[PDB]
């Protein structure tokens, strides 16, 4: 297989149309066999009382159960690669783009029913969209 | 391969990213070991003196030659399927889901930078962008 699907990233959030895409994204690993990176990205107030390192660890823990399962899923499916945990400053956009830079993906893999909508409206990678 | 990337259906009109969008779908056609349906839209004034059917054929003249080359394409990369003509009414981006429903397409391949936009807002069947 040629090296234009080599490595595929796919942005996981928890949610169950990320899990579907994922999904789609190991199937076509597989069917391509390629490399597939997971992504979960960690999106975090100034506020007198409010402690943002509670949920900085909370959303970095879940993403350690998400790219554990992620990571599980590939495993059985004999599928090369290694999930990332990634932290924006930036917007999730571009965050995924530089993801997908430092990675070297030539591939975005995310689920759909804004993100996306900016992704193509960037233009700056090709995307693949899984609706739910 | 499964049958989720079974057969690919990519979106022609002759221009170059769209060309380029071509070279990914049969890329991906190839590796994948999948079916590539490519279809050419035909989008088709109601004026005194005007007559439509000089630019009917003519853009379906135009879809023989894209089609052909697309043909040509796939034969040599020997890569499985049919190209088809498509025309609509409907909207470009209802036409080509009417064409992924009846030929039984997974994905949507197509070139970008609107259609692209409002098949993403519809999100009935995977999209996959190629930038230019």
């Amino acid at each position: 297989p040629g090296s234009m699907y080599s490595i595929i990233l796919v942005a996981l959030d928890g949610s169950q149309t990320a899990s579907h895409a994922l999904d789609a994204a190991l199937e076509l690993a597989a069917d391509a066999h390629a490399r597939l990176v997971p992504v979960y990205v960690v999106d975090m107030f100034d506020t007198p009382g409010y402690d943002p390192s509670i949920l900085v660890d909370a959303f970095r823990e879940e993403g350690r159960r998400v790219l554990d399962d992620a990571q599980a899923r590939m495993t059985r499916r004999g599928v090369a690669g290694a999930p990332r945990l990634v932290e924006v400053e930036e917007d999730v956009a571009e965050r995924l783009e530089r993801a997908a830079r430092e990675i070297g993906a030539s591939l975005i893999v995310m689920g759909t029913h804004s993100v996306a909508e900016r992704l193509l409206r960037h233009a700056r990678c090709p995307v693949l969209m899984i609706p739910a």
